[PDB]
């Protein structure tokens, strides 16, 4: 995990915009309306995969999906524009980057989520014929496509992440460490359920440590402890690495680092410490030396002992000191139209507040006069002229919607 956090921009695609064209004939004087429709427009989706392990790979460029295909004459509807799939680990939050909202938590293989829908495609003029309409010279643009920040953020297992090999006593110094005892937590995001436990601290605050135990060959045999392990550890905010003092304290720790860098570079730069365990046995003189020896490497050296108790409250001190210095996780913001509303703003003014016909009344392609009709008829299916009828808006008053006007009518 090299990004565990990251905003992006996407923008879904424009509909296709619809046409007016009318059939040509050498000897027809005027043939009925031929325009098509226009495509709908791609939208964005995000899904997650298990083979993407960080959010350092995605893009500065805005992501944007297909715009739909303008519609044309002989009845020819415009195709539709391509979705755009934008791929992100397994456990990543999905936030909007302005609202906080969260869209959703991607935790399982393939999971998707929609998060920008792409525009409608305009309407051709030979949608408008009636009876009053032989031949309309008017046409719906294409709806533009939804755009919007994202802001993305992986899970994490636990603030600190155990480091070592079986022989530390990671599972003897995290339970002496914490208060309740540690739990198994099977994440839907993960493959190896951690062991989780919880450290009270003096802030009042807490933090949480992870564990993930296994069966397998000690450092000697050059193994390591694996990448899918190291993947998991990497849902963390601090490492600490945790050493068995009498079993080359000094090589292990180099190669464990050196395996974590092999991984990812950054991992080495995250906040870490060190736990020297196992030093019950070694005279005072003995485990300074070691520490010394240790903290050359780079990492501050805290020697441990779950049986005394020795060293412990240090060790939670200077853990929730490392934690409290990363950003936390952000906390989801709370979860907050065919509307019609008469303001007036004058004497005999009347604006109208009505967001879908504002948007609709913006994609009005062709003869505006022509369209007067049709849009009167928009306006009574989508209860505007009742807004204005119990509004006591009066014959010849003027109405301002959309940045259009028209004198109102009251109907008889």
């Amino acid at each position: 995990m090299f990004q565990d956090v990251l905003v992006i921009t996407v923008a879904a695609g424009r509909g296709g915009d619809g046409a007016v064209s009318f059939r040509r004939e050498k000897f027809v004087p005027k043939g009925g309306p031929d325009g098509g429709d226009g495509g709908r427009g791609g939208s964005v989706y995000l899904r997650a995969r298990g083979s993407v392990d960080s959010l350092s790979r995605l893009s500065k460029r805005t992501y944007k999906a297909e715009d739909g295909e303008h519609g044309r004459g002989s009845q020819q509807h415009g195709r539709g524009g391509e979705d755009l799939v934008i791929e992100v680990p397994r456990g990543t939050r999905v936030f909007d980057a302005d609202t906080g909202e969260l869209l959703a938590d991607l935790t399982e293989e393939g999971q998707t989520v929609l998060v920008a829908r792409g525009g409608a495609g305009g309407r051709g003029n030979m949608h408008f014929v009636s009876p009053t309409r032989q031949a309309p010279r008017f046409a719906e643009a294409g709806e533009e496509g939804e755009k919007r920040r994202l802001r993305l953020e992986l899970m994490l297992i636990a603030d600190v992440g155990l480091v070592g090999y079986p022989n530390a006593g990671k599972s003897s110094l995290l339970a002496a460490m914490t208060r309740a005892h540690p739990k198994i937590a099977p994440y839907p995001f993960t493959t190896l359920s951690p062991n989780l436990g919880v450290v009270e601290v003096s802030e009042e605050e807490r933090f949480t440590l992870a564990d993930i135990p296994g069966i397998i060959e000690g450092a000697s045999e050059g193994k390591g402890l694996g990448l899918e392990f190291l993947r998991h550890i990497a849902r963390t905010r601090v490492l600490l690495y945790v050493l068995d003092a009498a079993d080359e304290p000094l090589k292990t720790l180099e190669t464990l680092r050196k395996e974590v860098g092999a991984y990812d570079p950054a991992l080495l730069r995250r906040p870490s410490l060190v736990a020297l365990n196992k030093v019950d046995l070694l005279e005072e003189e003995a485990v300074k030396a070691l520490a010394d020896a240790l903290a050359r490497e780079g990492l501050a050296v805290l020697p441990v002992s779950a049986l005394t108790g020795a060293g412990l409250p240090a060790l939670k001190e200077a853990l929730h000191a490392l934690v409290r210095s990363t950003p936390p996780p952000e906390m989801p913001k709370p979860v907050p139209q065919a509307g019609v509303e008469v303001v007036p703003v004058a004497e005999g003014v009347y604006e109208v507040r009505a967001p879908e016909v504002e948007r609709y009344l913006a994609r009005i392609k062709g003869d505006l006069m022509e369209a007067a009709g049709y849009l009167q008829e928009v306006f009574r299916r989508q209860g505007v002229e009742a807004a204005l009828r119990a509004k006591g808006v009066r014959a010849g008053d003027l109405v301002r919607i959309g940045g259009l006007e028209f004198e109102y009518i009251p109907e008889v």
